[PDB]
């Protein structure tokens, strides 16, 4: 019964992360935006054998009809980052794209959920945050910073070292979307999964920096699209499970956060009918987690900040 | 336990049918090949949790390490349609990516189902098995021209026409897949539906074209996609099912055939262990039906001569 | 202060070849067409510190606009070849094209020499001509298929065997723009040269095939485009020079010609004030040569044929 | 006569830069180069009626044999802006990229003058020269940043509101090559105008931020490319007629400089045999000039800082 719109459904993530929404039970309403190529790709989807309605919307003036009564709205609108570059060399451009978007979203659809997964999320969710209150609808239990692609790398990556399915492996990863703010807490990890300090290093710098692999295996061709494609799908559909009163559901995503000195924050969150039903927390940390944590908080202010300070210069 | 092969992985079909054949418990095993971009592709895709491992394979000197031990491969590499072009255009072109693709195939995984995306399928499916049979290994049980999008599309129409849901609907559809020589039979729909004539013959002719249809929708950006990877994969996945034992799986598809006089022509066909188990035929057919078996039949053999003269010509 | 359009600004051939005419002091209007990007490429263009004022549109809404008033049409518009694709292969597509940007062109500016570059130019002439006709305004000596590409290859090739200076060489080549309907005179080659018949066979070959040897070079990434720019800008050239006096100004080009009975046919053409001055004629030939222009007029016919037939389904 | 190298001549702006040297009798040969396409670019080019010998490279182990014996170096190779984004935001991509490729001009062709178009310029021109230092041939009067496109925005803006011909206008461009480093003076112009301070303001303004105007105009399809393809033509065949003997060649570049603070600084430029012949410097300016000299100091000073610091962390 759910309604999904894409902004930004013609780009490497839009068309698969569309592709899979469409297959899904759960979308029955399926609206699709771009600035280019959207009625392609709403042609092509239409075709696929499942319930959902698929519509294209072109140009600024069709994004009002396009957020018309939406339940749920996915923003890989973008620029993604070329080798080399920081996930913030991209902030100028993306930026301007996030505060155009999310407020025709609090204009046209402002009880909708807003999942943003255009890069910088660390700065890019402070934006949809302050873009809303300047509208006055803001709901700070309803915009997530999509950072689910981070704990399926984690989870694809302890399943591969201790040979186990990855379908039944879990960890938690908090704090932020870049570098050192990506915290893998390999001590929450279910199944428990007992590593020395050796390789327990590598693995975490191989869960923060796999972002940046992805982009040097193609060479000038993007980032991450399909994985990213899947994460995305993942997040909707508990965020619409949960819409459907499904009990238990729990993602990790960057949010509005009162459990650190930061104002945004990913931790594990259950998700209900609200958007946001509890915070979990951070919960109990090992020694070399905490450490992480610590060092990554003056980075993630200064990235909060950047983001707010962007929204007053409109 | 299934072992897929895609190749043409890295463009608009094959990304998006890697992701879908990635996110599936019946594959344990994704090969990709490309002459471009490849690696990154695969990248990507190692990246999503489930247990598939994911190897991506660059240029001849890769490609029999990519085939090396598959059950499927699937071929969705060759050129896209541009707006004006019938996919008989594009003939020239991917007959010689199809031959050699093909003959690899025939080479270093002979006893693999083979399912050929590229168009034109009324012409490649032939071009395929003569090349199998240039290398003694020809076994039409087999090999598969893909139609399943047009079954896919049928689904659809019938279905928002007469307010059903698409996954409770089955439209055998036969012939060839290009124009007049797609064949939805109607009157086999389950359920069995009721159109008045001018209804009937616009769904009829809107099933024909609706490649053609999803082109110009795209204006010069290539020929349907996600829609394509969606059928691909349901084929696959028929396959593979019927491979594990499943029963009573029947998929539509250009084989080698008896039905007419055609050599190769596409019906329903029950799947079994080793590929076709039976060819289910043509069946009772409407007059309307009847008719347009007899104008497609002339097109039909064109197409498969002229792709039975380009492996003569060799 | 000749006016020129593009048609076909954005595309490969259509932007050096802008470039190159923004660049001449001949023009001096430069009104650039296309359906896709031609903003950007005229406000990229109007930077260059040439007289030429810049003017660009977009879509078939602001065709009308961009022909107003223009004295020569140049038309690069098109689909180019895919490694293995003849040029009849894109007959479908581009006869399109050129029939409804031709028809604009005898709508809105009647009076203005048309240079088709768009392939099949043995078939797209006729169209544009039988399109002219049906508005009631065809001028046989305005309207011209740019086989230039094939003189300046030629030239080259000469130059290279003789290590001569390319640019006082002047080979001239008749009859039409595709495989063996492209005859290169040798015999009237000035300066004069002597190659045995061998030699002479594999100089021939290689004009013949050049347009296919550099769609293999290019491997996908398209057709000639650098050189065709040059080739267009110098039939564009020559031609303004005649329209503005001056004498003696010889090119070869498809036009309505009577020397054979092929109805269009390419010769070398004193240019002049009203279009063509007078058709020069084939001349004398060599036995070689006119065994290449009898086995040739077979071909040509057909491909007259088949741009004549096409209009008339329209 | 000279030997010309083009390092990212399949790009957007290689390829008519590529075409524009092709098209000149000053250039004996031209060697394209890239990590992708050359071959079929070469090919294009070798078809050109001109004496240039051209010559495709492909990928970092043909680099080397592509500068044997060159004598002006071109480096477009880098990645284009997206709208929103300044000229910094590609530093991190665009630095690695120009330190390589001069890392081979220092070894394989350390004589040759090397000309840098890739952004940022203000920080490019630092690492290439530190590049060349630390293989012990660093020649600063062969090192030049092209900012010509500055100066033939600067002639074709002043000579569209005085009614002039673009042609016979010389503005005078100085500082660096981002925003408010870019000092048009105006005061120093050929022929002499004068402009009240309202509409000298915005002139100014229209100059320094007519580059991000281009990428705003072409909506994510790129930055200048024709225009830069211009200019640096240009430029280049000023630095080759210099080095052919020719007298009275003056061009602005970004080079090393004692005219300010600034280590580095674009002035005109005397051209001779050995590349810079003489610094012209600044010369006498208005207050508006010498105000914006001061503000621009310490950008400067920034960007070629950012270079100098990146070639320390090699
Ligand atoms: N949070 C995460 O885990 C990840 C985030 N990303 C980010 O996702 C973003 C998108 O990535 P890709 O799709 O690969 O880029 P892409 O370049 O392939 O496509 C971007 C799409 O955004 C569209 N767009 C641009 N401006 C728009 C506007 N104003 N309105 C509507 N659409 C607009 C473009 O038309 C294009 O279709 C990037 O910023 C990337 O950094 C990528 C991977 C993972
Ligand atoms: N049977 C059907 O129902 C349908 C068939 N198609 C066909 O699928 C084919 C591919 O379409 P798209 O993916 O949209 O085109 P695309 O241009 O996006 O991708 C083509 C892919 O084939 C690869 N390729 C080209 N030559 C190759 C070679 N020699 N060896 C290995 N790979 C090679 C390219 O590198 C690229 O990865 C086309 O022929 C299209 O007409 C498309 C839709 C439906
Ligand atoms: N006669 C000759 O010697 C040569 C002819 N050609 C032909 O030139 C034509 C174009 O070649 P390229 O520029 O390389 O192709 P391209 O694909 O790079 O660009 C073609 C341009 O035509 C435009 N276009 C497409 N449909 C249009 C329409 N309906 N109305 C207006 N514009 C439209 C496209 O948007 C694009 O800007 C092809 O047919 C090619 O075969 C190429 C080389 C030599
Ligand atoms: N100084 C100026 O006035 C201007 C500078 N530019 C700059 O020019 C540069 C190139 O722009 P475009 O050609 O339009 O972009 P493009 O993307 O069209 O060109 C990229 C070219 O660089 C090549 N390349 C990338 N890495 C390479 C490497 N490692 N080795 C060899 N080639 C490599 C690519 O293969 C491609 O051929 C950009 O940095 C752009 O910002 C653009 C306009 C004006
Ligand atoms: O790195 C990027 O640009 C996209 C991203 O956030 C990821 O892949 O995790
Ligand atoms: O039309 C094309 O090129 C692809 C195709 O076969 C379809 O969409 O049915
Ligand atoms: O091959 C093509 O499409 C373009 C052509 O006619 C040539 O290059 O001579
Ligand atoms: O803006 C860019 O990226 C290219 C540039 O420097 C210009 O056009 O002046």
């Amino acid at each position: 019964n759910a309604k999904v719109a894409v902004l930004g459904a013609s780009g490497g993530i839009g068309q698969p992360l569309s592709l899979l929404l469409k297959n899904s039970p759960l979308v029955s309403r399926l609206t699709l935006y771009d600035i280019a190529h959207t009625p392609g790709v709403a042609a092509d989807l239409s075709h696929i054998e499942t319930k959902a309605a698929v519509k294209g919307y072109l140009g600024p003036e069709q994004l009002p009809d396009c957020l018309k009564g939406c339940d749920v709205v996915v923003i890989p609108a973008g620029v993604p980052r070329k080798p080399g570059m920081t996930r913030d060399d991209l902030f100028n451009t993306n930026a301007t794209i996030v505060a155009t978007l999310t407020a025709a979203c609090a204009q046209h659809c402002p009880e909708a959920m807003i999942c943003v997964i255009a890069n910088p999320v660390n700065s890019t969710i402070p934006i949809t945050a302050e873009v809303f209150k300047k509208h006055g609808v803001y709901n700070p239990n309803k915009i997530f910073g999509v950072t689910t692609l981070d704990i399926v790398r984690a989870n694809t990556f302890v399943a591969e070292l201790k040979g186990l399915d990855p379908a039944r492996v879990n960890v938690p990863v908090i704090g932020g979307h870049a570098g050192k703010t990506i915290i893998p807490l390999i001590s929450q990890c279910t199944p428990k999964v007992d590593f020395p300090q050796d390789q327990l290093t590598a693995l975490t710098g191989r869960i923060q920096e796999a972002g940046t692999e992805v982009v040097k295996a193609k060479a000038g061709a993007g980032s991450a699209t399909l994985s990213m494609a899947y994460a995305g799908a993942r997040f909707v559909f508990s965020l619409v499970d949960a819409m459907n009163g499904k009990e238990g559901v729990v993602e990790c995503s960057f949010v509005k956060s009162q459990e650190t000195e930061c104002t945004y924050f990913s931790t594990p969150l259950l998700l209900g009918k609200k958007g946001i039903e509890k915070n979990l927390g951070i919960g109990k940390v090992s020694s070399f987690e905490e450490k992480m944590i610590s060092d990554a908080i003056p980075e993630l202010k200064a990235s909060i900040k950047k983001g707010e300070d962007f929204v007053k210069t409109l």
